[PDB]
């Protein structure tokens, strides 16, 4: 099947990863505290639910949260500033919050059920977020030994979400606050510039965007 991009809101971001976030991929953004990670998950999961000739993918979201940092007023906000209804846009994001890292990784599992029930809708399952991917598994994973432990379960995690992005045709994004290996199909280094400005970098030009009530736009 063809893949699908994902509008980011910036015509900026959009230029540096091809026309946006790929379908059948997973997307790492990574950076620091405060770099915009979040704002950039929130943007898109109301860019996808937008018709493909206005850069969405006409569909719904699934989103696993692990630091309590989905807000639904600014979906809404987002979405009315893009012309949305912002109480159909929240709709169609199915939210959860992990409780640990094993809870995450069921979650996973779990959402497989609700693509396939939204398959072959108007609005099949588009983006799927995990937002943190590695804070749950920096916490439970540490010390000696905790190297290799972490990553081997981090790589199954990450291949079970490559095989929900490559089966059911969805863009996976998900978010790292920051020498280890990693198993994203992009990584996107994100991080804070002069006058409020959010500088985004493909690791292995920029994108400069900022974070406005539209969510981000040059």
């Amino acid at each position: 099947a063809t893949i699908g991009r994902i509008s980011t809101g910036s015509k900026s971001l959009d230029k540096l990863l091809g026309g946006g976030i790929e379908t059948q991929a997973i997307t790492e953004v990574f950076g620091e505290f405060g770099s915009g990670k979040t704002q950039l998950a929130h943007t898109l999961a109301v860019m996808v639910q937008l018709p493909p000739e206005e850069g969405g993918l006409n569909g719904s979201v699934m989103w696993i949260d692990t630091e309590n940092t989905f807000r639904p007023e600014r979906i809404r906000e987002i979405a009315q500033n893009r012309g949305l209804d912002p109480d159909e846009v929240l709709k169609h994001i199915a939210y959860a919050r992990a409780f640990n890292s094993n809870h995450q990784m069921l979650l996973v599992q779990q959402a497989e059920d609700m693509i396939k029930e939204l398959l072959n809708t108007d609005r099949p399952v588009k983006l799927l977020i995990v937002d943190s991917l590695t804070s749950h598994f920096r916490s439970e994973y540490i010390g000696r030994g905790a190297l290799a432990e972490r990553q081997q379960k981090l790589a199954k995690h990450l291949a079970d979400l490559h095989r929900l992005a490559n089966l059911y045709d969805i863009a996976v994004f998900v978010t790292n606050q920051v020498i280890l290996a990693h198993s994203a199909t992009l990584r996107v280094y994100l991080r804070k510039g002069k006058g409020g400005k959010r500088i985004a970098r493909l690791i292995d030009g920029e994108a400069v965007f900022s974070i406005t009530e539209k969510g981000i736009e040059d």
